[PDB]
């Protein structure tokens, strides 16, 4: 890799998320989303490592921040659609090509931290939440699905989660130090799902029914001793952040423990790896990975990326790159490759962007 360009948002204030758009068309050119500020910007990458300004959409609320994105796509067109979230609590889904908001969804108006698509089913999205819980919307018909929470769910905010390859389950975790595992293939999760699809408020006249899910499939406080601020499956392992400059790799259970026979009581965990890095204990940092998941990026509190080449017989014989330049200094809050890992994109707190060529 090496730094071919950058440039830098007018509004000065720290870009939380990035996201290249890896359903972007064939022949078209590569675009990613930037979040920061009441604002979500695209641009188009091009030769000569030339970033292409499109469009903003920006919040009608000056005090809105919006700190999450996520693409999809329309099911029935085929377009992208880009669910921009932060401060207000509102789920926006923006049509990327005119910035348009096509619609919106409110759940119960507090902070939301992260937004994921589920894997294989484009309309189904997780919002994770300052309130404490998780919520599972279907963007097809407007439903809220599931709500995972409880006394039993996350005691403080919600900051990551991902869905594993096959979208069965999720892990979230959050301030209260804790990671949650959460099924939703279970009968009951997959019967909501399909009644979601089966609702239409025009033909009927009940409300749709959300499940409470108040109980998660497992839990740890034992890999992190801090905020839990990202986390991702690898396969069936997890990685997973604090403050603590480490990304641990870890399982639920004890080695020989296939993760669909762990039971809710399990107490154990297995360390696989740890990835140790510098400058990085700052709260609300984010790692991301490449679409087939060979290579793992983090950036740093003063501007350096590492970067982690996974494609090796155990986690811990990753092997790490290190990219600096003099100019950039600032904290990297997200990464994102495109979908060919060509281009490694960062944001930092100072509203600059930073674009990294193969
Ligand atoms: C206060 N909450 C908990 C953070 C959560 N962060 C989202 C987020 C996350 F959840 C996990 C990992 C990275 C990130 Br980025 C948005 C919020 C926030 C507001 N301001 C002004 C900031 C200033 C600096 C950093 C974060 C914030």
């Amino acid at each position: 890799f090496k730094c071919v360009n950058s440039l830098k948002e007018d509004h000065n204030q720290p870009l939380f998320g990035v996201q290249f758009n890896w359903h972007s068309k064939e022949g078209d050119p590569l675009v990613f989303a930037t979040v920061g500020s009441n604002r979500v910007t695209l641009y188009e990458c091009h030769s000569q490592g030339e970033i292409r300004l499109l469009q903003s959409y920006v919040d009608a609320d000056a005090d809105e921040n919006f700190y999450t994105c996520a693409w999809t796509y329309d099911s029935n067109t085929s377009h992208p659609l880009l669910a921009v979230a932060g401060s207000r609590g509102i789920i926006r889904i923006i049509n990327p090509i005119t910035m348009q908001c096509i619609k919106h969804y409110v759940g119960h108006g507090n902070a939301i931290n992260e937004l994921k698509f589920h894997p294989r089913d484009p309309n189904l999205l997780l919002s994770v939440s300052k309130d404490h819980a998780l919520r599972l919307w279907n963007i097809q018909t407007d439903t809220l699905v599931a709500i995972f929470g409880g006394v039993e769910g996350h005691r403080d905010e919600v900051l990551s989660a991902d869905y594993d390859l096959l979208g069965e389950k999720i892990m979230s975790c959050g301030m209260d130090h804790s990671l949650k595992l959460w099924r939703i293939n279970s009968k009951r999760m997959m019967n909501a799902i399909k009644e979601s699809y089966d609702y239409n408020p025009n033909k009927t006249n009940r409300p749709f029914i959300s499940q409470k899910i108040h109980f998660p499939d497992f839990s740890t406080r034992d890999i992190h001793r801090n905020y839990v601020d990202c986390v991702r499956w690898l396969g069936d392992l997890i990685l997973s952040k604090s403050c603590e400059n480490a990304i641990v790799c870890w399982k639920p259970g004890k080695m020989e423990d296939d993760i669909d026979k762990i039971k809710p009581s399990e107490s154990n965990v297995t360390i696989l790896g740890r990835f140790d890095y510098s400058q990085c204990d700052i709260w609300y940092m984010r790692f991301s990975m490449d679409f087939w998941q060979k290579m793992l990026a983090l950036g740093n509190q003063v501007g350096k990326l590492y970067v982690w080449d996974l494609e090796v017989e155990d986690p811990h014989k990753a092997k790490c790159t290190t990219l600096t330049h003099h100019k950039c200094g600032a904290a990297i809050r997200q990464t994102s490759f495109s979908r060919d890992s060509s281009i490694l994109i960062a944001v930092c707190d100072d509203a600059s962007i930073w674009r990294w060529d193969r």
